[PDB]
RNA sequence: AAAAAAA
RNA sequence: UUUUUUUUUUU
RNA sequence: AAAAA
RNA sequence: AAAAAAAA
RNA sequence: AAAAAAAAA
RNA sequence: UUUUU
RNA sequence: UUUUUUUUU
RNA sequence: AAAAAAA
RNA sequence: AAAAAA
RNA sequence: UUUUUUUU
RNA sequence: UUUUUUU
RNA sequence: UUUUU
RNA sequence: UUUU
């Protein structure tokens, strides 16, 4: 229940500013029958302890409507990929089938389509009924 | 494997938390003098030169310590480490020798499952003693 | 034996759907090639109606292939060479297959390493195709996006 | 492998380059009170689907969800009779919401021996529902 | 294990190619200031020294450095890398020290398979931070 | 598998060597003329066209030849090979004829280990006897 | 596998029946009243919208009831059922209520073999009372 | 459990 | 002596 | 482990 | 078999 | 050697 | 088989 | 088992 | 029933 | 698969 | 796991 | 009797 | 151990 | 769950 001593030998390899692997939440507002540009730029932020990066490497995308939809609507929400090597055209679609209930979609990255990114660059592009998405990017700082 | 982007067929919202924790080892360098003791501020462990500048607490788990330069002449470099705690500063003197003038001296202390809480800018981690003028520092600690 | 009749389906809530999706395919297509010169082969060929693929704007390259298309010059036999071309950097390699009988195509192909399958837009070149023959037709195993 | 290696070709091979494609399709439609619809398959071949260059399609399975919101005081409910062109069908599968802020879904199978082609000018299926809109979603293979 | 030459029953033509490709990690030294990181251009991965000055592109895989003068007096060698990337650049800082004054100081970072493109000679592999005014590398690499 | 990079623990520098060994699959050919043997250079192996113009020698391990161009009218291709040696040349004539008019011939032989020594660009391989004009040749053998 | 028409090597005339058992799960619905029981008529089954106009009994196995429409303020649905036969009603009222406002009230009953005796047109299935104007009614029988 | 049939 | 569909308790 | 159909 | 980077 | 055709008599 | 330790 | 179509050594 | 084999 | 300790 | 190999 | 890539 | 499923 |  007291300290222990360590035998410590030579002095080890070390890195001060290591990778991290994260979950970023974060929302966007969304214009409706307007697609939106995810920027990168907002995963670096102190406010998700990550201001300290310049890249990152975003390994999968998802989304989910933030605010109520138009009157009679179900929640809906599209995300389309973007790379810099060659924007995509896939519209990944998920729909609510209760009116009170989020909708969700995502789509993964293939490893093949793992680059890194910076704050200039866009995530994907996004379309909903309703004025803000949630997302929830998992992505690799580095 | 794939080569393509695939779907992901998500439900619910999860839980989410936009400031988690991080277990790291900081390296960093101490001042030390001869024949005094340095107290190791834990403030140096938040900074945006380790990316934990976002952190105000930190439970450190284990200190380990080398000599950063050459010791003075015909001696040997020797470093010791005498843990501080808030509830009670400790008297143990943890000290690693070289046995060669131009290696390094190293030597560690765990902190045990009942003493380890977090600890802030203003605490201390423990007090450092070397005959010469610098000592490596790298501490495994976890930030919250 | 086999239901002849429309059978109900307990369907539930609304599922993930998506319009556009992707597509691996592998297009065949012609090049003309002059002698001597080295012709680069772009990506905007595989976009096209007469492939259902004018709705494409990328596609990752997985692998590509070629044959001689017509007949090589008097006396000699059909080559063909492929050099791979990327946007962070094209090869130098020059993959020659020949034909051991004039009258039967030439062939050779090259396959792209997982890290090196990025998209490619139409304004991207593929490779490079030299040969003896006047024309070549090309396989190019993608998935299109 | 983190480079191009050489792929030893034979002789030129079988090529296709209009293949058939498998999909499901989702769309959606506009239905009016006690009033049956007929979907028209050219709905099928559009650009926003990748199948402006198909005329043609075998349609295996059909899936109907109300798109909108019931009438008040209502649940959400839908119907889908199958069309064919050798002889349409009488069958009326309805499917119906236990919550009125919840769509209503039913389906429908294509048997084999009923999976033949259709063009622009067919029809898919009737459908009848309380809401104003209804989104399908048919799993038929393009060709 | 035969004392003769000998026949080869040899048929059709083969698959040729007289530009092949190559997996090399080429040994080369840079000159580093104090306090400065220099930038390793790819460029001194193709030379006539190498046997690579007929080749235009590369895919680095992984990158190691070890300090090629002394350091300074009454100090002990470190080495730092921050990888480089045309998509984005890495803000690691891959160190390693030298617990001998008289020895190197050796550290290394892996280039993992999603980030495995090629490089022409304006790129750069990666910056370099080091007390000793020279640094060895040797670069595994993959030249096409 | 993973996705960013990683460190590496590296050690003492390493043997190292920046002007390898290759062994390579040369394609090149020569031009023949009817009922003339043809002495095929060493130097045509060391070329900037297959990345080998910063060797001097090679070890030759095996030879092989495909007649290039279409024989005479009335004729089946054929194509001789008489391997040489600076200790001796020999007499071997591994000669291998088409079944068919359109068709290359083919032959190659193997060189013995016991006579796999080096040459250089002012030596010879074989000599090469055909009906038509132009031989291909596929060399194995061993850069250094 | 079969692609074509094949014979049938049929025997004497079997035994048919041109208007055969059918057993069915009627869905209908009904119009309910506050705080008055509605007495479900066997009538309504026989109908051309289900396919049974051509029957003019039904032997009743199971009912099952759903509230069709939406409760008043404040309330929950609910539904009850009341066996009736014309060997003697019952006095059960199995009753149903809706966890959530928003969600159907459902209960159901089955008649036990004893008990499952043909009802015609001027019979009653059962009785139902609902907070909700319109109730769906699914009954599982055998038309003959 | 209910509708072709089969020796 | 051997099956496709309307509901359907229970292992 | 060597040759010559 | 092949110099290079690795590796109880 | 898919169907149609005598039967293990 | 034929020619070789 | 045989006559024609398709599969597979 | 669609991409690269089917031994 | 990361970062750390064994 | 990159280039050459060994009895259809 | 190898298997790996979106409905 | 957190994250992301 | 740790001072030859
Ligand atoms: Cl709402
Ligand atoms: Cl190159
Ligand atoms: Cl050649
Ligand atoms: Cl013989
Ligand atoms: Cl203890
Ligand atoms: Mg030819
Ligand atoms: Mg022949």
């Amino acid at each position: 229940n007291v300290v222990t001593m360590i035998r410590a030998g030579s002095y080890p390899k070390v890195n001060p500013t290591p990778t991290w692997v994260r979950a970023i939440p974060f929302e966007v507002s969304v214009q409706s029958g307007i697609a939106f540009k995810v920027p990168v730029g907002s995963l670096f932020s102190a406010n998700f302890r990550t201001d300290s990066f310049t890249s990152v490497t975003v390994m999968s995308v998802r989304a989910w409507t933030q605010l109520t939809p138009p009157v009679n609507e179900y929640s809906f929400v599209r995300l389309k990929p973007l790379f810099k090597t060659g924007d995509s055209t896939e519209e990944f679609e998920g729909r609510a089938s209760n009116i009170n209930t989020r909708a969700s979609v995502g789509y993964r990255i293939p490893t093949n389509l793992r680059q890194n990114t910076v704050a200039a660059d866009n995530v994907c592009e996004v379309r909903s009924n309703c004025r803000q998405v949630a997302l929830v990017i998992s992505c690799c700082f580095n």
